C-alpha cells in the first residue's frame, strides 16, 4: 500500500494541527505522497509562512543538492515529489494563495518558478493560445488522440480547435468520432496529457505564443 494512505482516513484540522509544527521538509514529504487536491487543501490551510517554502521543497524534493541527487541515483541503481506534483498542487490551490506562492518564487527562484508555471498547463489552457499556435500544435496530433482528448473538452474548446484544423483533418476527425463510441476515461486523460506534452515541448522550442 501507499505511504500516508491513512490520510484520507484521518480527521480534517487535527491534520493541519500536527503538520504545522513539523519541519517544512517533512511537510513536503507527506504532501508529495497525497492526491494533489488533498495536498493543495492542506497546504492552503498551513500557516502563511510555511506555504512557499513547503511548495518549493515539494518541487525540489530529491533534487535539493548534488549530494541528494548522487544518493538517490545510487539507490535506484543498486536495490515522488518533483515539478509535476508541485504544479498539480498549485492548480488545485485557491487562486489567491497560488498567486502569492508564485510571486514569491518568481522573486527567489525565478527559474524553478518558470518550470512550475509551464508544468501547470492544463488542457483547457489551450483556450489561452492564439490561433496560429493552436494550428502549430494540431500538426503534431494524430486523429485518434485528438478525438479522445475532445471527449473531455468544453464545447468552446472543441470549437476553437475545430475552426483551426485543415478541412481534411477535420473530416478525418469527424469520421473517427462517428465510429468511435464510448471510451475509458483514462484514455481521454492520456490523450490530453499527450497533447499537453506536445505544447510543453513546442514552447521549450520557444515557438508557442499565449
Amino acid at each position: 500500500v501507499k505511504p500516508f494512505s491513512f490520510v484520507r482516513d484521518t480527521d480534517p484540522v487535527q491534520l493541519v494541527n500536527f503538520l504545522q509544527s513539523e519541519h517544512p521538509q517533512t511537510i513536503a514529504v507527506v504532501l508529495s505522497y497525497l492526491d494533489p487536491p488533498v495536498a493543495a487543501q492542506i497546504l492552503g490551510a498551513l500557516p502563511e509562512e510555511l506555504q512557499t517554502e513547503v511548495l518549493k521543497r515539494i518541487a525540489l524534493l530529491e533534487r535539493t543538492s548534488v549530494k541528494e541527487i548522487e544518493r538517490n541515483l545510487e539507490k535506484k541503481i543498486s536495490g515522488v515529489g518533483g515539478i509535476d506534483t508541485a504544479a498539480e498542487i498549485m492548480n488545485n490551490l485557491d487562486r489567491t494563495t497560488e498567486k502569492k506562492i508564485m510571486d514569491k518564487l518568481v522573486q527567489e527562484n525565478p527559474e524553478l518558478a518558470d518550470e512550475i508555471r509551464r508544468r501547470m498547463f492544463v488542457f483547457e489552457d489551450i483556450l489561452k493560445l492564439d490561433d496560429r499556435s493552436i494550428q502549430l500544435v494540431l500538426r503534431e496530433v494524430d486523429t485518434r488522440d485528438l478525438a479522445l482528448a475532445l471527449k473531455g473538452a468544453s464545447d468552446e474548446l472543441k470549437e476553437k480547435i475545430f475552426k483551426n484544423m485543415s478541412k481534411r483533418a477535420a473530416a478525418l476527425l469527424k469520421d473517427e468520432l462517428e465510429y468511435m463510441g464510448p471510451v475509458r476515461l483514462k484514455d481521454v486523460e492520456e490523450a490530453q496529457q499527450k497533447i499537453i506534452n506536445i505544447i510543453r515541448r513546442l514552447e521549450e522550442a520557444g515557438e508557442i505564443v499565449i
